[PDB]
């Protein structure tokens, strides 16, 4: 029977232990989806940048062969899908849209501004003290508060009112109140959409209110669906990694030494932290739009396809001894971000972010150390992107 393709993997930091077979074995395996539908799932890292680089594939929620992994997922088509999920004209005129608002001297700019709001996170949560939830504390904290930065939020006046919203916005509470939520969060970015619109600064609403809005390249429905559209890509997975990653350097005290040791290995460790882990993993689902040939084996048309980054980022084609997290890697070439059209448009943004929020940390919190008992510390097991969900942690006063 074809194998049920979501794996609980055993290792939170690394990919499960399947793949290394499907990467030797089964380079184009098939699989079934919760769904009880079958699609494809490409293991190699070469595969899938051949995969996600082909113009044979599409992004395309319509297609009744697309490999979603929730019941009514699929049914975005016969709705209004966002823009992630096309391809064409469409999908680029979104992400085009937005691409000049996240440019690396852009975000080369936010470097102060994010540092301050992480340090004041770490303020807050140092003066408090007490064992707190890094995952909420922290991670959160920064991805939440960073986003304000780039979307043009005020922070004081906002932020607290953001932070929960977002928080409430996703979960499994208060079925009716998530409409009271998604209405306080939509109902925030409108005034600063109308309020940019008379003296706008440098925030991307700005940029997307001056540059598309104003002269109508856009509706005023439309670049809101877009603006929240951007802030679930960015949020759920953002503090998915600083949690994460958090954990490895506690789990080994081996690596933080050398970053305390060079702290210049700081941004390559950024990036060795995204492969070695690979959160997003499945995130990229697409279809074929005519048969495509990968390794020996050959996925036909109009089929799902699933581009394993967490198989590809461990495939050791490209990686010398990839289980080893090594911040000094002659070659890393990771696909954490994605590959192609559809590659991550905050990657610059998450770099920023994650160095930011790793290294102030370990500057700040030296005496950090987890509180909870190791063994009992949970992953969530409903999610799009693995990730932790609680994770405790104290330091001296
Ligand atoms: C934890 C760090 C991050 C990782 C690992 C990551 C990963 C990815 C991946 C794999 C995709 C492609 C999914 C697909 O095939 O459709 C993607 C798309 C995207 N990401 Fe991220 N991302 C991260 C952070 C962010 C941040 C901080 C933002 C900005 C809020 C962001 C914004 C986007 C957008 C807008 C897209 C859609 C691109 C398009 O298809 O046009 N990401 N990301």
């Amino acid at each position: 029977p074809p194998r049920d393709f979501p794996i609980q993997r055993g290792c939170p930091f690394a990919a499960p232990a399947e793949y290394a077979a499907l990467r030797t074995d089964d380079p184009v395996a098939r699989v079934t989806l919760p769904t009880r539908r079958e699609a494809w799932v490409v293991t190699r890292y070469d595969d899938v940048r051949e995969l996600l680089s082909d113009p044979r594939v599409s992004a395309d929620i319509r297609r009744p062969g697309f490999p979603a992994l929730g019941e009514g997922e699929q049914e975005a088509g016969a709705r209004f899908r966002p823009f992630i999920r096309t391809d064409a004209p469409e999908h680029t005129r979104y992400r085009r849209m937005l691409l000049p608002a996240f440019t690396v001297r852009r975000v080369r700019a936010m470097r102060p501004a994010v540092q301050a709001r992480v340090d004041e996170i770490l303020d807050g949560m140092l003066a408090a003290g007490g064992p707190v939830d890094l995952v909420s504390a922290y991670a959160n904290a920064v991805s939440t508060s960073v986003i304000c930065e780039l979307l043009g939020i005020p922070r004081h006046d906002l932020e607290f009112f953001r932070d929960v919203t977002r928080i409430s916005g996703s979960r499994n509470s208060t079925a009716e109140q998530v409409s009271e939520a998604l209405g306080g969060l939509f109902g925030l970015l409108g005034g600063l959409v109308a309020e940019r619109r008379e003296e706008p600064r440098d925030d991307l609403i700005s940029k997307l209110v001056t540059d598309h809005l104003v002269p109508g390249n856009v509706t005023t429905e439309q670049l809101l669906s877009t603006l929240g559209i951007t802030i679930n890509a960015g949020r759920e997975t953002t503090t998915s990694m600083i949690a994460l990653s958090t954990l490895l350097l506690l789990d080994r005290p081996e690596l933080p030494a050398e970053l305390r040791k060079d702290p210049d290995l700081m941004p390559a460790a950024v990036d060795e932290l995204l492969r070695v882990l690979s959160v997003a993993d499945s995130i990229p689902l697409r279809v074929a739009a005519e048969d495509i040939e990968l390794s020996g084996r050959t996925v036909p048309a109009d089929d799902g396809v699933i581009a394993l980054l967490a198989g590809a980022n461990h495939d050791p084609e490209q990686f010398d001894d990839p289980e080893r997290v090594d911040f000094h890697r002659t070659d890393n070439h990771h696909v954490a971000f994605g590959y192609g059209v559809h590659q991550c448009v905050g990657q610059h943004l998450a770099r920023l972010e994650l160095e930011v929020a790793l290294e102030t940390l370990l500057r700040r919190v030296p005496t950090l150390r987890l509180a909870g008992e190791r063994d009992q510390v949970v992953v969530k097991h409903d999610s799009a992107t693995f990730g932790l969900e609680e994770l405790m942690v104290t330091w001296h006063h």
